[PDB]
């Protein structure tokens, strides 16, 4: 019912980024085929799926993957380059049987290069550009962003650009062609900001001391008093002062806002005043102000935040709450995501798809 | 030269997410037009534009707005709910001129809702849903991943698929629509496989206390006998093993890997292994293996790190590098990005588009 309704994927079954791009597609409308190999899914992820299974080293495994490229528009492959030129599924085998074919190809350090061939997770391909070094607190070693920022912002959502990209383009030139989305580039474009800023003098190498790493007392959480959290993100001067305002706080008393010098003390009298009263409280407190105060909330209480509930964002499916399909649409609206499903033959998707 | 060559995009100057996906698009070919208001760029993220100015306040300004709405495909705006409304550039009023439009609104709380008239910033969007409390040590506050997961994964990249995606289904439509793309949204799809873990036992609310947050002694940071960090992203059992055969730990003498128990012991085993030398070490010795152990490199850095070169992830401009475009097309390649020139006369570019 979303606007990718008609599209045929293929995905080869791997982890991290190359299912979460499957996913988006299938969110948003798309016919998507994963192959498994050999020996009901309880993973969220792998919903909006037909899944299948062939051993892709046989050669009726092959054979019945070709077919099914043949009739697609996208197939997503996350292994290691070279892992599917060996299985016959290159992308000048595929360009034999369909040369409208987007092959995407989903990696973390790319198709060449010294680190090609190197195993890899999230964590390993945002320390050699530079961003794991930056998320964290000073005085102690980096902290990993979960895998928030290599599989999945710099990793699946730029092989959905490229994708969608590529498609856009075939729609002048009538063929497909080749999309490499490595980890370590599409997270780099992501962190782009950061680049940019440290050109101009706006950004430095030292972790924790920054106006966006948690080093400016006006961009960070804050400890109540009952243990839980506030997030401030008052930059603009009008915002902070509203800030200033719900806090009680003389604003003649304080150091100005963007004094580096004094942050320190400036912090210490922000948290003393944060801490005087439970997180709940600044709520009320700070309700439909400007003030860039938001209660920061545990996973399991999203689900009772009355902006999270009246915008739908989540549903409730056999298990827990899963975010609904993300962006939104307004005439060609995405459904509910269908939950995964048994396993099916190969051929009963070959006889739908006419392959 | 990009796949995106031939689309044509006006942006309405706004901060974070917009400019950031304003740029991807720009350089994957496409032809982006900047409206900023009336008042040579510094800002590298304004890359592959043409700035142009206009009081959309006054009767011209907004006439020779929708002229240049009027031929285009994309319009992207980032303020709050209602504000292009009252300036006579809502979605209905540009329908009147183009029903062809791509009309993409960049918001954190979204078009409606409690909070949809609020001010704030990444730290806001990612604090209410869960993000923000799950990111950092488990014995301190929680620390902002820059503005990495709202702003640009789970901001910017989502406007992007719809934009993409819209234009998919105007192939067969004949018409655009309206993309609503909520950083609150795109970031809880964003870390769509945590609430799938957290559905079966696989992931805790419990900040540093998981798999990919730093709480796995074989998937954190770890400092070197020089100050400076390796990442080790160990996951499966060959990896894990790979490193401690790099450390030359001998594994009948350590813990079991994922006996979560005795987390505390094996990562201070490995702790007084890795201190035992500095990050180049295990750089060199860990540089051509599985054992998902790499160094932790400063931004300063990155420019002479083999891999990063060879591939030319990065290109000098203005004193400084920055990224080139991801991902990567093997037929319709991306071009170097442009960088930011002079502001330029709104009735040059109507001439250009004939409007
Ligand atoms: C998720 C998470 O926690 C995090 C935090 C992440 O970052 S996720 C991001 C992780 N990084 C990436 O994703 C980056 C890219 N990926 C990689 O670097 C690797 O895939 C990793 C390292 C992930 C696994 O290494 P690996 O050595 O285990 O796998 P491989 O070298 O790719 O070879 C696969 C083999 O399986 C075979 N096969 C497959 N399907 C079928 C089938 N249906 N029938 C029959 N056979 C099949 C292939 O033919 C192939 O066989 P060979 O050619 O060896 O004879
Ligand atoms: C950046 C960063 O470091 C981080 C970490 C981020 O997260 S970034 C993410 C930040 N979050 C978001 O982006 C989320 C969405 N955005 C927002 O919530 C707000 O835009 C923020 C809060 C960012 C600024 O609040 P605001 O009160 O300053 O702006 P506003 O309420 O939107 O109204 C704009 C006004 O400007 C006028 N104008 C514009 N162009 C022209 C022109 N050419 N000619 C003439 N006039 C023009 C409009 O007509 C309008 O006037 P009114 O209608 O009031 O009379």
């Amino acid at each position: 019912a979303g606007p990718l309704s008609g599209l045929r994927v293929v995905e080869l079954a791997g982890i991290g980024p190359g299912p979460h791009a499957a996913m988006i597609l299938g969110d948003l409308g798309a016919d998507v085929v994963r192959i498994d190999r050999p020996s009901i899914s309880r993973d969220a992820m792998l919903r909006n799926r037909r899944i299948v299974t062939a051993d892709l080293k046989s050669d009726q495994g092959l054979e019945l993957a070709l077919k099914l490229i043949a009739k697609a528009d996208v197939l997503i492959e996350g292994y290691r380059p070279g892992v599917t030129e060996r299985l016959g599924l290159g992308p000048e085998e595929c360009a034999k049987v369909n040369d409208r074919l987007i092959y995407a190809r989903m990696t973390g350090w790319g198709q060449t290069g010294p680190r090609s061939q190197q195993a890899g997770h999230d964590i390993n391909y945002i320390s050699l550009n530079g961003i794991l070094h930056a998320i964290g607190r000073g005085d102690e070693r980096p902290v990993p962003p979960l895998n928030l920022v290599g599989d999945f912002g710099g990793g699946s959502m730029f092989l959905l650009v490229g994708i969608l990209a590529a498609l856009w383009e075939r729609q002048s030139s009538g063929k497909g062609q080749v999309v490499d989305a490595a980890m370590v580039d599409g997270s780099s474009v992501l962190i782009q900001m950061m680049w940019a800023m440290r050109a101009t003098g706006m950004w430095t190498d030292t972790r924790g001391a920054n106006m966006l790493d948690g080093g400016a007392p006006y961009y960070d959480t804050y400890e109540c008093a009952d243990g839980r959290y506030v997030a401030v993100g008052a930059i603009e001067p009008q915002f902070y002062a509203a800030m200033l305002a719900g806090l009680g706080l003389d604003a003649a008393e304080l150091p100005p806002q963007n004094d580096r010098a004094r942050w320190p003390e400036l912090r210490a009298l922000l948290t003393e005043a944060f801490a005087s009263h439970d997180r709940d409280h600044w709520g009320a407190v700070f309700a439909n102000s400007d003030a860039c105060v938001t209660p920061v909330l545990a996973f399991g209480e999203v689900h009772n935040e009355p902006h999270i509930i009246e915008r739908n964002t989540f549903y409730e499916a056999n298990g827990g709450w899963q975010p609904m399909p993300a962006p939104r649409f307004s005439r060609t609206a995405s459904s509910q995501p269908r939950p995964p499903a048994a396993t099916i033959d190969i051929e009963a998707v070959l006889t739908d798809w006419d392959g």
